[PDB]
This record gives C-alpha cells, sequence and structure tokens, in this order.
C-alpha cells in the first residue's frame, strides 16, 4: 500500500471463494433464516454498476453484480431479480443524480428500497470509515476477485484546494465496487 491508501486494514479482509454467473460472483446461495440487504450504485453513460448483496447475519457478501453498458431498466430489472432471490433483500441505494427514470422505476417497479444518497464528501468519508473500521476488525468477507481487491487496494486519500479530506480511486480508477460495498457495510450491525 502507499503511504496515502484508505483501506490500511486490507490484510483482515476475509476472502471468499464464488463461482461467476455471467455479470454475478455468486459466494453463497440465498440462506432463508438469514435477512439480507443490497448496496447499489448506477453508472451513467459507460460507468459500473454494482450491487453487493450483504448477509446482515454473518457480515458476508453473498452475491456481487456488476456490469455496464446496461440500460436504466435493466440495471433496475438485475437489482429486482437479486433482491427477489434473496428473500426480497432491502436495497439501499445511491439516489444522488440518478435521475427520475431510475426514482421512478424503483417506486413503480415496487423494489424494496432505502436511499442513502452520496450527496457530498461528508457523506462518502462516513460511509467510507465505516467500512475501513468493520475491515480492520476482521468483519469484512468479500468475493476474492483481482478487480474487487484491486479497487479497494487504490482507494485514496487526497486533500482539495480548500485543505479538506476527499477519498477517490488512485490515478484515472474506478470506484463503483469500494461504494456499493461501504452502501452494504452502513446496515451492518
Amino acid at each position: 500500500p502507499a503511504m496515502n491508501s484508505v483501506f490500511s486494514g486490507l490484510d483482515m479482509l476475509i476472502l471468499l471463494p464464488y463461482e461467476r454467473r455471467g455479470t454475478r460472483l455468486v459466494v453463497e446461495d440465498y440462506r432463508p433464516d438469514h435477512i439480507y440487504c443490497i448496496g447499489a450504485d448506477f453508472g451513467k453513460n459507460q460507468d459500473y454498476s454494482v450491487f453487493s448483496v450483504l448477509d446482515l447475519d454473518t457480515g458476508a457478501i453473498a452475491c456481487l453484480e456488476r456490469m455496464n453498458g446496461a440500460t436504466w431498466s435493466d440495471q433496475v430489472a438485475r437489482l429486482k431479480a437479486l433482491s427477489e432471490d434473496y428473500g426480497h433483500a432491502y436495497v439501499v441505494a445511491d439516489t444522488w443524480g440518478v435521475g427520475d427514470a431510475i426514482a421512478e422505476e424503483l417506486d413503480a417497479q415496487g423494489i424494496n428500497y432505502t436511499p442513502l444518497p452520496v450527496k457530498s464528501s461528508s457523506v462518502k468519508e462516513q460511509l467510507i470509515s465505516n467500512l475501513a473500521l468493520l475491515m480492520e476488525k476482521g468483519q469484512v468477507a468479500v468475493p476474492n476477485d483481482k478487480t474487487i481487491l484491486d479497487e479497494l487496494r487504490n482507494f485514496r486519500y487526497y486533500r482539495t484546494a480548500s485543505g479538506n479530506q476527499v477519498m477517490r480511486a488512485y490515478g484515472r480508477g474506478h470506484d463503483d465496487i469500494v461504494m456499493s460495498l461501504a452502501l452494504a457495510y452502513s446496515q451492518y450491525e
């Protein structure tokens, strides 16, 4: 890790085997005695959308779905299917700047969701610090997928011109997986 790495506890991250089924990485199938939620961010244009299914009873990711180039309606339909697959798991959705169509469609399609708009650096910092703390404590368990691990590894601290802290991917990288995981783990006690 570089000096400015956010996830200093990456050594305590539990790595899980999985089966790749198209856009899903499936660690385990639905356990009906457990309660699940899904962290969801939505991509515009060629950006990725990432849905992270978290078993709230074990603290482990059961399934992670990631894709780009999907229509807005297809993003919502895939989220609905994942929710239904995991017992009508509730969605923690980053609703900031998602647009009228997706907002209307979540409601119109009866998706079980709670809004968590990542509307400022302050909100992002709360989400991230919670994930990072849980990680150091050995409570975060994710699919052992190099893309996921690399995105976590490359998430770094910077400062703005006014001196405020910001967190973002190194170089010209992405953080859609990081934020999806943080949205899921925001619910974990």
